[PDB]
This record gives structure tokens, sequence and C-alpha cells, in this order.
């Protein structure tokens, strides 16, 4: 529109291209678009003012415009420095939506962008809803703008790491507003986290290095939802995949799924010494992928022992899964192309351009699927963002900020969406594939003790 | 010396069974680690356990583990076709009352169960129940409620059995507390899924020796058993289509690379032949039911199936397939035990060279156990370690010695704590030679767990 | 009163007949050959010496040959591969057959002799069907005069073809032969997909071991090694592959397998020191697939992880040094064709000894020894090639040719690709597949007839 | 600097290309092993090679291996979309004449091949040819047959080019001997299959970022490229159907777990819309042509495909798909380079929010090279080690200098000896850390081979 400058993107001329890709993505997101069409007439989010912090991809564009189509105002930023698709951010800004995001931000630019959503015209925006991915915006609000939380009705957190931070604040009494855990919807956790990484991990590695994967040796650290999806991403390409875990139930699943379970440390004991590193094992690894959400699971001693020219990447939320700090202090970095670096283990000052003793680090340790590719595909993010919309509507309509203190105390929690809504999202996803769900006969529904409409499983069911 | 309190097919198979039990013990490290750890403590001394579960080699290692920990048992199988006779023989030969053989009649099945409940014509002084499917539990509540006054708890193996317990509980008709063994992760996401992955194609190959690559399969259900069964067939190279009523499970099937379809047009089962997607069913070479529901492969579906298609059921009960319709209308030709050609040409007789027949396996009973040996020992290790832990817990709680006011406060259906689930998993991983990494204190602090676990909140779905 | 046979138990015939009727519905290419050649009786006057695993599938092959006019006399080419109900049904039909499951070496030799001799004198045989070359060898060495009446040999398997080619090179082969093995609808169907189906099948029936999560070493990656490797990997085994052929080793790499050697740096010097004891100490299962000699040797057997399974799916048992195990280690029979080999010695064994290996079928081909071999729908391809090869060599009548015309025909050849394609189409139709027909322009564009053959003879598929 | 005998998109991308060249060298052990082995001998001293093959990073390593062995070259790409611009830049910057860029026109493509043939308006004194698809070979035979008098041979990369050579050989129009590089096992059974397995789903993801799991694909053809393409999609969770005209290849698709279908009712392509299986084609989300044939995805098939289906080709030439019909009848909307929405609602104009469109990748050109980067270095290593050995053998044979009677005995289309195929394979295996076992003397004697090989008869199909 004419006069709109309340944004900061890399190249506004990319908007036409981004619009072409948003129009394709709408065709790939039936659950999310079905909610857009379902709630359009009602406008369940009229009056919502949403602070959003999540990877500014084409898929997030569809989510953003869905929220706007339901009545909300939003101010947006990405939750990672390398995850933004610049044509997505351009198309959103061209639509008149405040978005501060580009691919390749510095740490300072990243913090600047979140603050640009928090502040409008040099004063705290009168926001009343928060959509977060990783909890960085939630942390800035609680630590730097706590008075704004007196007007916010709730937070809808996208990812595992963010939910852990919320539960930590709830346990310490420091969480100021209720939240919905979007991550643990089955149409999110067991779809986004697992199948998303199956699609996008080997995608990112091929775009970054164009390395053949078949026949090579991989070590996946972690076998949660992301580790499961990451392991399959590599194994389906023909890699020989070994899996590390601290959780023996997950380790049991890796074994039964056909993976050898190993540890980087002798007998799994990480005493911090070089002698504890299984140097024979790590000397045969061509690719190491961290998937834990933990800290320093690919440490300095492991990086020193890795086979020459191995690829190192992280698909967990934060870069501290790999001890990149050590590599910056001790090893020379040679940039191949954006988000692909050769780390030369021959010393800090300078490198031989034909040196063979280097490692290849992708996205400088940041989420590799979004950093070196485009993250999850639209048809997978459909489930996650459908949940986001439902979670926004529910928390906004509850109107926590307006309740009396006694009613607040009953509502101050971290909850998940009801299974029935989970099932309804899954149903639209299945129809997108052309799948046909069978309806129970009344006699059958009575036999197993469920309604014909569902829910079909008890809340304890793990799928 | 003069042990006669048993009924098996052939006691002379005992030596063979002992040889296979010794092998199975090396495949079951978690169960044997329990046997080693608790042998001296004798935590089941005084326990008198009525056991009703498939009398396989694997159940034999379970039985002898309970006996090793101090228990007395009386045992029957929970399916007429699932017993391995050499395993029943080795257990009888060791002086353990067992009433089980492959190929029981329905009457013999009920009689075997009663032989565990009655000793010398009187009710045995049982105080513990181990059940698989809830048949023994039902007979106890229905025909012997006085025995339940002395029983400290039930440990239920399987999905169908847990559902029947939860129905009794909401109806106020459950008399003793139960432990839901099924919903240990080292049971449900191990036994139910991976076990059927191993044993479904196994049983189909033993029954028919049919090539599976390139042929078309329809799996009804995509719960844990349906997941495992679908993989059992897809890894053989079948083109597998999946049916579901649960849209979340259907979503998983699509993402796992399967076409999700319905036997009925637009998914609507109106009971008429016109509802049958006859085009789809006419292309199916193999159908497998996995639901725990009733009549999910109904008469109209059986009428529409491709000639010479194979029909089998791997859920707990045979009413998933309308076998009664087939007994009533079609002529049965036995190829060999637990393999029948069912001739759709009529009831009275059949032409030996008729081409319009179906092949039914295990007369619609659990096919992995009926036509093969069920799950392998190293998978049943997880399930049966959980059973031993469940039996110790309920026996040590001594529910039946509580006043009526306290019984009411502890009458429930619970699962084992996650810490025990993890410890069973550790011994399973070690059995494969896997090495679990230990968290550093700062790593445990960072994700908010103890170094030793539990590593996941109770909400985690794995 | 037919008595010209010997089987385990003739009362199994009705059961075998029931399974033959099912097998026919799984073998459309073979049954199609019955319908196509029935009226013409192209093997009328043929008298076939047959030596191949007496399975239900072989039963349908036998009766297909008879339906086309032939008389046969049958034995099995392995001591453990007979299905007794199949042999029973063949006998009951009035067909001379000498085969049962669990023959001794002596009885095996006696069974071949019974097919060769009728009433104490050599049968007037004129055709040979063989699987592995044992019948071929006995005729060439013990009854060379019968070969003057025989029009040809149709040899099933890689080991047999290799023996034939040595005799051809050495000028000792008497009659022409058809390499049935190297039809694509045989080698790239039977040897590969067949073992994919039947290797894990046999391991499950013998041991009921979980395979998922365990470590396997497959020795060899030819057609059998390729299918065997896939049989285990699809169950979830972590499979390592050994090879002497770098091209085959390259395929294993690209297929997602780690390529390893039992010997350090791949050099086998015959000493325990050459053994990669750390590799072997992790292996839960080893399978030999080479057709070579002693590829699972004594030093490898000493070094295997306790309680590993050892088995062979090549044609002969000498792939595994079972001789060494019979000499030094105590054998405990678990059940027929399943033995625990106690590495503690030969002076008895502790029934609870933990240091043993499990050997299947005493090293004989394990898919047939501990299960039922390949499924009917796979053997359909192989045995359609066998019938066509029988007709091709029989209609040529080499034994009646003038001497000055025999040299042109004394060879070992494969069937023409047109026959290979004809068998393949019938298999594809068995699966409900629909083959696209080229338009004339498309056929012109790629330079083939619309009728085929569709590939040059150089093509490898 | 001073040197202007090239044309690339952007010479300033050279340092980037050089960085990726250095990485590729570490991924190409067989190609670099020939570089080291023959560097001292200079076996291509005097060779002047015209090269026409996709100007990628992998081709760069091939080009610099030839130069390192003493050759001079003049290079162009064999496809308008397959060049990597940073690779062409690094080559031109190394002083090597190269005429290639991503996104040429058909005129510029021909012009590039002409600029290698001609130096300063006159024909270069070439004596060797390296070709991929036969376009350069065709241009020499038709338009510069005088240059062939002094050329010692052709090394053809791909199946389509070998076919064109064998036609010329049969007709007697082939002027110089050729080596079929394609049919080395370390080429056909590595490049053609495994390469497409890697790069087909890679290209589609880069073009569309479409989820592939759970969607329906139809692969036209099941040769080596079809086999790899089918696996590329199946391994991602697609439901893959396979079409074929060759029953043997069709039998392989069945046994590999694929449903084999024809786009035509009963497989009869009579040229009418009635012959189209509209039901089948209405369910397909992605079609991929792999045939090397013409019009195997015709106009009626395109009219019948599901809305928003993806259409691409990974055969050598774009005429596998009838893109001519689409240019004449439908409106093309460019999403981004090499990605077009083809709106089936008319020829002139389109609604930006129209839903009846197909997505065509690379305008029908080879999708793996057009929308991604083709095969990975470690795979092209095998193909390009064969190319070097092939060039060495034909250049040293010096055909163009041989007596007429010798010319006649050597004018053929031949493959490399199996011993060299094995030697290439061995270096690829060592590149993976694989360990090849050495036969003992007795074992080699038992199977009738040298301990050094070759290990298989020439008839072996692997
Ligand atoms: N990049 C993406 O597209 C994407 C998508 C979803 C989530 N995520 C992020 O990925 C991370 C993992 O998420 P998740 O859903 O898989 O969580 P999860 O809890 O399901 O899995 C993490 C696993 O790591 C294991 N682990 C922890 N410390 C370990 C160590 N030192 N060594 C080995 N294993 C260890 C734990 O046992 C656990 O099973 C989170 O930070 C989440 O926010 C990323
Ligand atoms: N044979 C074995 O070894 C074995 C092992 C474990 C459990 N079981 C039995 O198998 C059954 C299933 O066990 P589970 O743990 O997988 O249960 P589950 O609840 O996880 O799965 C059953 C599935 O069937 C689906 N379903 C229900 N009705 C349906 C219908 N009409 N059509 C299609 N799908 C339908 C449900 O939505 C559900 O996902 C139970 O009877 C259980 O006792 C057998
Ligand atoms: N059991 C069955 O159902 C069945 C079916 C077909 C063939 N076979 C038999 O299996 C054997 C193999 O047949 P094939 O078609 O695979 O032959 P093949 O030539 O295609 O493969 C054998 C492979 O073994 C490799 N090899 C040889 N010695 C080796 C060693 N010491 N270490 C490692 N690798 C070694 C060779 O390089 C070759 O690639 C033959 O004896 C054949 O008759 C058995
Ligand atoms: N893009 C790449 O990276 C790449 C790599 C190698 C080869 N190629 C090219 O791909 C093409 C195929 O090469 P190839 O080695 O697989 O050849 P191939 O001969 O091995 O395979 C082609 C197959 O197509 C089948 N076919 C022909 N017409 C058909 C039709 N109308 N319908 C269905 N199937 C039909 C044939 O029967 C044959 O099996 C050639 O043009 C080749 O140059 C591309
Ligand atoms: N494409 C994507 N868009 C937004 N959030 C994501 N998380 C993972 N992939 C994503
Ligand atoms: N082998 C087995 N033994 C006992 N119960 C089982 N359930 C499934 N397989 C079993
Ligand atoms: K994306
Ligand atoms: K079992
Ligand atoms: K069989
Ligand atoms: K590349």
């Amino acid at each position: 529109p004419a006069g709109f400058t309340d944004y900061k993107v890399a190249d506004i001329t990319l908007a036409a291209w981004g619009r072409r890709e948003l129009i394709i993505a709408e065709s790939e997101m039936p659950a999310l678009m079905g909610l857009r069409r379902k709630y359009a007439g009602q406008q369940p989010l009229k009056g919502a003012k949403i602070l959003g912090c999540i990877h500014m991809t084409i898929q997030t564009g569809v989510l953003i415009e869905t929220l706007v189509a339901l009545g909300a105002e939003v101010r947006w930023s990405s939750c990672n420095i390398f995850s933004t698709q610049d044509q997505a951010a351009a198309a959103i800004a061209a639509a008149g939506i405040p978005v501060f995001a580009w691919k390749g931000e510095t740490e300072e630019e990243y913090e600047w962008c979140i603050e640009q959503t928090i502040l409008k015209d040099g004063q705290p925006w009168d926001a009343n809803m928060v959509l977060d991915d990783g909890g960085d915006l939630t942390e800035i609000l609680h630590k730097k703008y706590p008075q704004m939380l007196e007007r916010i009705h709730g937070i809808t957190e996208e990812t595992t790491t963010g939910v852990h931070r919320l539960l930590d604040m709830l346990k310490n009494g420091t969480l100021k507003v209720p939240a919905i855990n979007v991550n643990d919807s089955v149409t999110k956790s067991k779809n986004d986290n697992k199948y998303g990484c199956r699609h996008s991990l080997n995608d990112a590695i091929k775009r970054g290095t164009d390395h053949l994967l078949s026949g090579k040796q991989a070590l996946v650290i972690g076998y949660g939802d992301v580790g499961k999806g990451s392991s399959q991403s590599l194994r389906q390409e023909g890699m020989i995949v070994k899996v590390a875990e601290v959780d023996p139930i997950c380790a049991m699943q890796a074994c039964m799924d056909g993976f050898e379970v190993v540890s980087p440390y002798k007998n799994g004991i990480n005493d911090g010494t070089e002698a504890s590193i299984d140097a024979a094992l790590l000397g045969k690894i061509d690719l190491i992928v961290t998937t834990t959400g933990n800290v320093n699971v690919c440490d300095a001693n492991m990086l020193k022992a890795l086979k020459k020219r191995a690829v190192v990447c992280n698909i967990g939320h934060f870069d501290n899964e790999i001890d990149t700090a050590f590599m910056r202090k001790n090893w020379a970095w040679e940039e191949v192309k954006p988000q692909v670096h050769k780390i030369h283990r021959t010393g800090k000052d300078g490198f031989d351009a034909h040196n063979d003793d280097y490692l290849i680090l992708l996205a400088e340790g940041r989420l590799v699927n979004l950093g070196n590719a485009t993250g999850h595909p639209s048809r997978i993010m459909d489930g996650s963002f459908a949940n986001q919309v439902l979670a926004q509507i529910h928390l906004f309509e509850q109107k926590y900020a307006d309740l009396p203190a006694a009613e607040k105390a009953k509502r101050l929690s971290v909850e998940v969406l009801p299974k029935k809504l989970d099932e309804e999202v899954a149903l639209e996803m299945v129809k997108g594939f052309g799948g046909v769900v069978t309806q129970l006969t009344p006699k059958q529904a009575e036999y197993i003790g469920v309604s014909v409409e569902g829910p079909f499983k008890p809340d304890t069911y793990r799928y």
C-alpha cells in the first residue's frame, strides 16, 4: 500500500515471486486453508494483536495471512537468523503487514527485529497475543517488557524447546500468562518434528554440499521425534546410520528400527577427557547430526576426533548443540558459499587452500533444514499451523488478561489442544492425500466404547 | 515323581522344549536379569498365580521366572491355536500344572482354564492373576467371585484385555486392582508393533508359502498392530493399502507411504452390498484385520474379494472376520492344520479344482500365533519383564488384605512407572550390544532431568 | 500297482495334491505353457532324467513335462530339500521318483542311480534336467554310453553352468546344454528375489530369532548375495557385505551396505592373526552366498560372537568348513536341521554352555533345508525356462544328427531373449500388471519391433 | 586476463567454482587416482578433445584430469539448463575454452557447440571427441565431416548417444571408432540408476518443495534411469506406479514392490482420448519420464492428469513429454527459473488464482540437472574414470593414422575391458572405506579366475 514502511526485509521486489509461492502453498495446506474458510465469516480473532516470532518461510506466510483473514493484527519476526525465505518476507511486507526478517541476520539484527515487533512508534505495542517458536520472544517479554504481559491473553508455543522453557517458568512461578503447547498435538509432534525432518534433512545436506549420501557413515545424536525423522532421512538415502541416545526407551526403538546404537564416549561415559572419546568410531563418521535440544552433544573432543572432511550439522533448535565456539577460537573458517563453511583443523591463523584436514559445517550450527534449505514442506506445516490457529482462537477467546485474579489462578497453565481438534486437523490432512477414512457403524462404536464422531483414543494413547 | 496335574498333547516333547527354552533364555536378557536380581529375595514367595496366556516357549521362560522368584502357578493358554506343544510339555515335565495344547476345541479351551482355577475339584487358593485378553478375568468375576476376595491383583497383557478391565471399572464391577502391562512402552511400542512386523509375514509364509512381493494387501487398522503388520508386508514388497476409522492414525499411514482406502464407498458402511467398493476389493490378494473391533472384514467384503485372496486376523479375537457367515454358506476344504480353502460356490460340496475360493488362516484366530510361533523371544523379553515387575508390585501391595474402606481407595487400573519402563529398555538395548550415553550433570540440568532418568515427562509419546 | 519309486510316506499324497493345485494357480507362465503346447505334445517321446529339489514347485514342473508328452524319472539334487508331500503326490500319480527329506549321502547317490537305471539296466533316456551338475557328472563319468542317446542337458543353477563350461572348455562335454540359469526371468528372479523371500523365512523357522537390530555378515553379493542381503536388511538387520569382486562390492556400497572383509585388509593368509576378530566378534548371523569353497572358514568360525547363527544358501555345503566343526566341536541337535555347535570341545557338552554356534541344515542350502525354498510364483519363471529349454533341445535331436553336423551344435547357450520376454510377460500378468504396447513411431524411434525383443543382447537389466 | 576464448554467464564466479572443484576432487578417488597414476606418463600428450557434456563441477574435474594428462580441450554443454555457472567460470578462468551457461536458447546451444569446433573461424585440429547424447557427433558427421578424417575416436557417455552411434555403424555412416562408456558397469549401474536415485527427488524438492510422502507417482519406464527414479520417489514415501513396454523390466518392477500400469486401456495407445485411463491419470500427483523414447507423456495424458500434478522428464531429450502441445494450447506462468505453471484453461492469459494447472520442471529438459545439480561427485567419479580410460585407449590406438585394412577391423562401437571396469570399481569402494577380500589361490582356481580378476564372464549382468 501507499506509505507503508513499517517493515524491514532484504528485497521488497521479491514480493511477486513470494506471492506465486504462497498461492501454490495454499493448495498444499488444506487443514490451514479449511480453517481460514471456516472462520472467515465469524472473524474469531477480531481485536487480536499478535506478536509472532517464527521462521519467516512461505509456510509461515500462509499462517500469518490466515490469522489476518480471521481478524487479527500481527507484527512478525523470524525465530532464527538463517531461516527466513526472503521472498516470503517480501510478500508479507508488500501486503501491508509489519515483518522484520531476512536471511542472514547478525545476532544484533535478530534481537533488533524482535524489538521492532514489540515496539510500535517507539512505544510498546498494545499486543494481547503471542505466537512463539523457541521461546525467545516469550523470554524478552518476561525479562524486558513485563508490563506488556498484563495485557496479553496467552502464548502459543510451537516447538519442544520452547515448551520446556514454559514449563520451567510455570514450575518456578515466573510464567505470567497461560500458554498452549502446540508442539504436543499429534498432528504437530508426530508430523512436523518427525516427518518434516525426514523430508528436509537430506534436502538441506544435498543443497549445501551436494555430497552423495548412499554408502557413507552417519551418526545421529538423539532419537526423539526429530532424531527418528533425521535417521530415516539418512537411512532411506542409503547411509549406514548409527544412533546415540541417553534415553534407553528411545534407544530401544532405534535398535528395533534397524540402527546400531553407539556412544561417542567409551562405555557412554563423558568425563570430558580426550581419552574417553571413541576415536575409532568417530574416525569413521562421514556425517554427524545433532537432534537433542540439549547443550554440547557434539563437543570439542568429538570434533577433534571426527574423520577428515566429515559434515557437521545441527537440526535442533539452538546452535549450542555443537561446540562451534571452540571451532571459532581454534580453527580457521573458509566459506564455501552462504551457510557452508570448511573448518580447517590445521590452526587458527590462515589455512592452506588445498588442506585436506577440515570439517564441513552447515548453517554455522543453526537449524540445518531451514538454514541450508526451506525447512518442512507446506503439506507438513499444514498440521502445525492449523494447530497454531486453533490455539490462538482458544486463548484469545478465553480473555485471560481480563479475568479477575481468582479466575486467572485457575487458568494459569500450559495445556494442549483437545484430542477432538487434533483428530479434526488430521482428517483434513488425510483428505489432502485423497485418503478415505472409514466411519464406524453404531454397533462398532459401541463395541470399542467410542462415539462415531470420536475421539477414537483415550488421552493416554501414544500412537 | 508321579506328577499328573497337567494336560498336554505329548509329554515326550519335553526335552525338545527344554532345548528351546535354554535358547530363549539367551534371547531374553531383561527377563533373565530379573530372575537373577530377585532370585535371592524371593519376592513372589506365597504368590499363587492363575496364568492364562499363549503357552509358547516365551511364556515358558516367563512361567519359570515367576516360579524362580517364589511363585506357584497354574497355567492355560488364552487361544485354542497358540500353544507350542513342546513348550507345554517342558513346563508340565518340570512339575508345573499346565493345561494347554495346539488345536483345542472351544469346550476344551474353557475346560483348560477351569483346570487352573480348580485343584482337585475345589477352588485353588489363588491370590494373583496373569491374563491375556481377559477371558480368565471374566470367568473369575462371573463364575468364581468368591475367589477374587483373596486375589491381590490382575496383570493384563493386551489391548483388548485392558479395554475390558476399564469397562468393568467404570461399571463398578471390577473386584481387584489391575496393572495395564500393555501400555508400557517396552510392551506396546515393541510387542504390539515390532512383534507383528516379525511374525505376520512369518505366519503367512508358513501357512501358504505365497510370494508376497508385487501383490496387493489391505490392512484394516493402523494402531500399533496395524503399523507393525503393514510394515511386515511392505518390507516384503507388497503394495499395501490401509483402512482406518481414526484420522490421526490414517494421517500416519499416509506419511508412512501408504494409500488410505475404505472397503466402503465414501467410508459409509450401511450394511448393503452396494456400499462395497467392489473394484477395490476385487484387486486385493491379502487382507489382514488388526482392530480389536468386530466385523471389520464383513460378509459383503468376503463376497467381493479377489478369487484366491488370503484372509487372516491378527487382532485378539476371531470376530474381526465374519467367519460365521462363511461357515453358514461356504464349503471348507482343509489344506493342512490352520489353513482352509473356503469355496464360495456353495455350502454342500466343492469341486477340488474350483478356482473361486478364499484361503483363511487359523480359522480367523491370531494368525501370527496360529500359523507360526508368534513374537520372537527377544521381543517378548520386554513384555514379560513388565509382567514380572507388575506381579511383584501387586503381590507386595496385598490389596486383598485391606479393609473394605482401603480396598475402595486402591481399586484402579494403573501402569508401571516410567523408571521401570526405562530399566527394561536398558536391558533390551544392552542385549543388542547398544551403548546408551550418560548425561553430564550440566546436560541433565539443561533439559531438566536426573542423570539416571526418567528422561521424558509422562505425556511423552515416543 | 505302481512301485517304481521310493518316498518317505505315500499317505502324504493327498496333502501334496492339495498344495499342487494351489501352486498351479501361482504359476501362470508354466500353466500357460501347458495350455499352449498341450495339443502339440512337443515332448512326446522324450525320456527325461531329472535331478532337482523335489518340492511342490518341482511337482508342477514335472507334471508340466508329462502333460506335454514326456516320461521322467526324478531325484532331488539335495539331501534336505525334498517336500515329502510333494514327492508323495508325484509317486501316487504313477511317476518314478526317488527323494525324501533327510537323505544320507549314500541314499542321495542311490536315488540318482534309481533314476538312471530301470530294472537293473540303463533307462533309454534322451534328455537331462539338472540343478547343480551332479546328475550330469555321474552320466559323463559312470555311464558315458547313455550320453550317446541324449539330445541335451538343461541346467538350472550357477554352479551347474560353471561345471558345464569347464567341460566345454576341456572338450569333455558330450551333449549340448542350455544355461537355464542366465535367463533374466531366472537369474534376476529366482537367484535374487527368491532368496529375498526364503532366507529370512528359513532362519525364522529354524531359530525363531528376532532379526531386527542384530548384525549380519553376508559373504558374497552376486544374485544370491544381493537377495540374501535384502532378505535380512528388510527385517531390520544391520547388514555387512563381503566380496572379492569390486564391481559387486560397489553395488553393495550404493545399496546402503558397509563392505567389510573377514580378514585384515582383505588378505587371507590362512592364520588366526589375519582374522578381524573385532568384526567377527560382533556378528550375530553369517550367510554364505558365493558358490565358492571355504568362504566361512575355521578361523572365522572360532572368532564368531557366541551364539551366532551360521548358514549357507549357496548350492554346496563346502562354503562353510563344517568338516572342522565335526572334528573339534560337539553337535547338539535342537530339532531336525538345527544344531548347536559347542565350541568348548568334543568331550560332551554342558547343556547350559553359552559358547555355541547354531548351524542350520548342516550347511546345506538353508532356504530349502529349513523352509520350502522359493515360492511358486518365483519358481514359475525358472521352470517355464526349463520347459522351453527342454523343448528347444529335444526338437533339435542332437543324438540323431550326423557327426559332421554335431560340432556346430555342441555348445552351452542361453535361451533367446524373445523367450525370456515371453516368460516375463506371463509373470507380469500374474500380478495384474499391464504392459504398454509401443506405437509404430516409438518402435521406430528406439529401433525395435513392436513385438520385441526390446533390448540388445548386451543389456544387463 | 588476456584470454577471451570462452563464453560463460559470469567469470567472477570462478573462485567459488574453484572452491567446489577442490571439494569434488576429494569425492572422486577413481578420477583423481588416474590423475596421479598417469601424470608422469602424459598419455594424452597431443590429444585435442572436443567435449560436449553438462558443464557441472563434476565435468570440471573430468576436464582438468584430461588437461593434467596432456590433453587440450574445447568444451560445451550438452543441455541448455544443465551447466553450473560457477563451474564453467572456474574452467574458463583456468585458461580452458568453455562455451556454456545455465539457461541458453536453442540457437545459443548450437552456437556453443560451434565455438568448440571452430577456432578463429576455422576448424580446430581436433583428434578426439567426448560426447554425451551424440549432438556433437551428429554435427561433425553432417556439417564438418572433413574434421572426422583426423579424429581417432569418440567416447559416448549416455544410452541415447550409444543408440545413435550403433545406427550409424549399422548404416556404415559412422566415420571413427567409438567407446560405449555408458555400458561399463561402473557407469550404467552406478550413474544411470544410483545417480537418478540421488538427484530426482533432489530436483523436485528444489523446484517445488513439495512433500512427496503419501502422494501418487507414475514413472514411465523401468530401465536403469527408471529403476533409480522409482527408488528416488519410493524411498521418500511415494506410492509409485511403473509403466513399461519391456516385460522383463516390468517383471522387475513387480518384484521390486511396484504396481505396473499403463496410461492406456489394455496398454493400447491408439491416439484417441478414449484410450486414456482417465481414472488412473486422475490420481497421479507426479509423472516422470525415463524412457529415451518419444512422446511417452503425450497430450491426452497431460489433459487427463490430476490438477496441480508435477510433470518432469529425466531422459536425455525433452521430446519424451509433448511440451509442443502445451506451448500451443496452454498459458505458461513462470514461478521461478525452470519452474512453470501450465494453466489448462486456455492459451492467452490466466487467472493468477487458477487451480487447473500443471507444474512443469525444466521445461521438460533433464530435471535432475535442470532443477538441481545432477549426480553427485562420488557417483560421476565412476563415469568419468571410464571416460579418461576410454579417451586414453582410443587416442593411443591412433585410428585415423592406421592402414585401411586396419581401419576396417577397428571401426566398431566397443566397451572398455572388464578388468578396467573392476579397477574403477575398486577405487570407488575404497572411497567408501570398503574392504575388498582377496581370493586365495585355491579359491581363484575353484571358480576359474585369476586372483587379480576379471572375476566374471563377459556375459554377467550383475
Ligand atoms: N529443525 C526443525 O525443523 C525442528 C522441528 C521440530 C523440533 N525441532 C527442535 O529439535 C529439538 C528436538 O526436538 P524433539 O521433538 O525431537 O524432542 P525429543 O525430546 O522428542 O527428542 C530429543 C531426544 O534427545 C535425546 N538426548 C538428549 N540429550 C542427549 C545426548 N547428550 N545424547 C544423545 N541423545 C540425547 C533425548 O533422550 C530425547 O529422546 C528441539 O530443540 C526442538 O525444538 C526442530
Ligand atoms: N497377535 C498379536 O501378537 C497381538 C499383539 C498385540 C495386540 N494384539 C491385539 O490386536 C488388537 C489391536 O491392538 P493394538 O494395540 O494395535 O490396538 P490399537 O487401539 O492401537 O489399534 C486398533 C486400531 O484399529 C482401528 N480401528 C477400529 N475399528 C476400525 C475399523 N472398523 N476399521 C478400521 N480401523 C479400525 C482403531 O482406530 C485403532 O487405531 C487387539 O485385539 C490386541 O489385543 C495382538
Ligand atoms: N539356495 C538357492 O535358492 C539358490 C538359488 C540360486 C543359486 N544358488 C547358488 O548360490 C550360489 C551363488 O549363485 P549366484 O547366482 O549368486 O552366483 P554369482 O556369481 O552371481 O555370485 C557369487 C558371488 O560370490 C562372490 N565371491 C566368490 N568368492 C567369494 C569370497 N571368498 N568372498 C566373498 N565373495 C566371494 C563372487 O564375487 C560373486 O559375485 C551358487 O552356488 C548357486 O548355484 C542357490
Ligand atoms: N538425467 C540423467 O542423469 C540420466 C542419466 C543416464 C541416462 N539418462 C537418459 O535417460 C534415458 C534412459 O536411459 P537408460 O539407461 O535408463 O535406458 P534404458 O534402455 O536402460 O531404459 C529405458 C526404458 O524405457 C522403456 N520404454 C521405452 N519406451 C517406453 C514407453 N513408451 N513406455 C514405457 N516404457 C518405455 C524401455 O523398455 C527401457 O526399459 C536415456 O535418454 C539416457 O540418455 C539420463
Ligand atoms: N518451513 C517451515 N516454516 C516454518 N516453521 C518451520 N519449522 C520447520 N520448518 C518450517
Ligand atoms: N510368542 C508369544 N508368546 C506369548 N504371547 C505372545 N503374544 C504374541 N506372541 C507371543
Ligand atoms: K518449505
Ligand atoms: K516365537
Ligand atoms: K516353496
Ligand atoms: K552434482
